[PDB]
C-alpha cells in the first residue's frame, strides 16, 4: 500500500528517526544529527527516493508539520496524514515500535561497540525472519 508511519525518538540524548512499512511491519531507522526540520527532511527525502512512498504519516509537530516538508512530500506525490503525537491514526503503529526498539538497544549495548551498532541489531530483531 506505499504507506509509512515515521517519528523521531530519543536514547540518551542522540536522535533516532523511525519508520515502519505498515503493509509489511518491515522497520527503519537511523540516527540523524539534531531534531531540526533541516535534518528530519534531509533524512526523510532520501527513504522517500529509496522506497515507493504513497502517504507519510507523523505527528503535526514543526520537526514534520512544515512548509519544506509539505514541499517535499507534495513534490514527491506522497500524502501526509497527521495528528498530535501518539494519536492512534497516524501515530498508533510507529509509537510502539519505539518502545520495543529502545528495549531492545539497551539489550544490545553491552553487546556492540557504538549506538549504531546497537541500533543496527535492535532493527534487525524487529525485522527477524
Amino acid at each position: 500500500m506505499g504507506i509509512w508511519q515515521m517519528d523521531c525518538t530519543h536514547f540518551d540524548g542522540k536522535i533516532i528517526l523511525v519508520g515502519i512499512h505498515v503493509e509489511s511491519g518491515y522497520i527503519w531507522a537511523q540516527i540523524i544529527s539534531q531534531e531540526t526540520a533541516d535534518c528530519t527532511v534531509k533524512a526523510v527525502l532520501q527513504l522517500l527516493s529509496a522506497h515507493n512512498v504513497t502517504e507519510l504519516q507523523t505527528d503535526n509537530g514543526p520537526n514534520f508539520k512544515n512548509q519544506k516538508m509539505e514541499g517535499v512530500l507534495n513534490y514527491m506525490g506522497v500524502k501526509h496524514k497527521f495528528g498530535i503525537p501518539g494519536n492512534p491514526q497516524s501515530q498508533a503503529l510507529v509509537e510502539n515500535v519505539n518502545h520495543t526498539l529502545k528495549v531492545w538497544i539497551q539489550k544490545f549495548l553491552p553487546e556492540t561497540t557504538s549506538l549504531d551498532n546497537a541500533l543496527s541489531l535492535a532493527v534487525h530483531s524487529l525485522n527477524k525472519k
